[PDB]
């Protein structure tokens, strides 16, 4: 359930971006979920030559409810699992601390 907590942290733009990708995977599917047939076609389009066992094990790992297919909610958990600003937030903090330290040196001067 720990991966489901980070799903709610995703922005509206990230969820819409992932939905667009998911839609390409399920374009050939009648039930709106990714089966080995859809996965195999996508894998072959990307230049891969997967075996049937490879396709089944890929689906099985991200398939939480044993349906043999991947739905959008399971797809989102899979995306969050692979995403496990190092520069931006701490740098903006250090720059603010520096500007504050300069203002403190000024106002605090005798
Ligand atoms: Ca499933």
């Amino acid at each position: 359930d720990i991966y489901k907590a980070a799903v709610e942290q995703l922005t509206e733009e990230q969820k819409n971006e992932f939905k667009a990708a998911f839609d390409i995977f399920v374009l050939g599917a009648e039930d709106g979920s990714i089966s080995t047939k859809e996965l195999g076609k996508v894998m072959r389009m990307l230049g891969q030559n997967p075996t049937p066992e490879e396709l089944q094990e890929m689906i099985d790992e991200v398939d939480e409810d044993g349906s043999g297919t991947v739905d959008f909610d399971e797809f989102l958990v899979m995306m969050v699992r692979s995403m496990k600003g190092k520069f931006k937030r701490p740098t903006l903090r250090r720059v603010r601390i520096s500007a504050d330290a300069m203002m403190q040196a000024l106002l605090g001067a005798r």
